[PDB]
């Protein structure tokens, strides 16, 4: 039973870590992850790489991988949808149903930048959607993906921050400080989309793999990770 190598966004690293105890249990092929940020890995697969599956954060780099030709054509799929959070560490800051936020009741606002991060353009839609993009302009801090955008919530000054709900979840809640889970409505899907590599076309166990993310024990582990299957 051949191993299988994958290169994973690390907004994913948990879970990953979580299937693939189950996925080397259950099928007895290893699974040997890479873990970093989707750029690199898109630079790396141009380049050369020896993944047979990307699991990447977004849906246009697995896309412009295909349009590349440096990935199996028709491999790419869904295999999880992000969700957006409003996020305080503070206890008791963020009401259940995100009033704070809707009153304008705060000093900084931290987000991703919209135009290269789908959790940053989850929050400027959302923002739209409900009429505050432009009351609310002078409070945003941007940086230049989620996890900028989460950290700031923490080390740096503001109170409040638009983050990936997998950034703050455990064992399917969130962990700590107080949060408004924004509606599906509000937003575009943040799809989160897995492609099979030129290098894994004719591989047994990166097939397997991608389907096993389809399964019902995925899906399981997935929701508790805090995505949408
Ligand atoms: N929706």
């Amino acid at each position: 039973a051949d191993e299988v190598q994958v290169a994973v966004a690390a907004n994913f690293t948990a879970p990953i870590q979580a299937i693939a105890k189950e996925f080397e249990k259950d099928t007895g092929h290893r699974l040997v992850a890479a873990y970093g940020a989707t750029g690199q890995f898109y630079t790396q697969i141009k380049n050369g790489a020896p993944f047979q599956v990307f699991l990447s954060a977004d849906d246009s780099t697995p896309a412009k991988l295909e349009q590349e030709g440096e990935v199996v054509p028709g491999s790419r799929f869904t295999y999880a949808i992000g969700t957006l959070a409003l996020w305080s560490p503070k206890a008791g800051y963020v009401d259940a149903e995100g009033e704070v936020l809707k009153s304008g009741s705060f000093r900084h606002l931290s987000i991703a930048n919209p135009k290269t991060a789908p959790y940053g353009l989850a929050a400027t839609q959302a923002m739209d959607k409900l009429g505050l993009a432009a009351t609310l302009g002078p409070k945003l801090v941007e940086g230049q993906n989620i996890s900028q955008a989460y950290q700031f919530v923490s080390s740096g000054n503001a109170e409040l921050g638009f983050v990936a709900l997998s950034q703050i979840y455990k064992d399917g809640k969130v962990a700590t400080g107080s949060a408004w889970i924004v509606p599906t409505e509000l937003h575009d899907p943040i799809r989160q989309d897995a492609v099979i590599l030129n290098k894994g076309k004719d591989n047994a166990a990166a097939k397997a793999l991608v389907d096993y993310l389809k399964g019902a024990k995925a899906a399981a582990l997935i929701k508790s990770y805090g995505y949408e299957l």
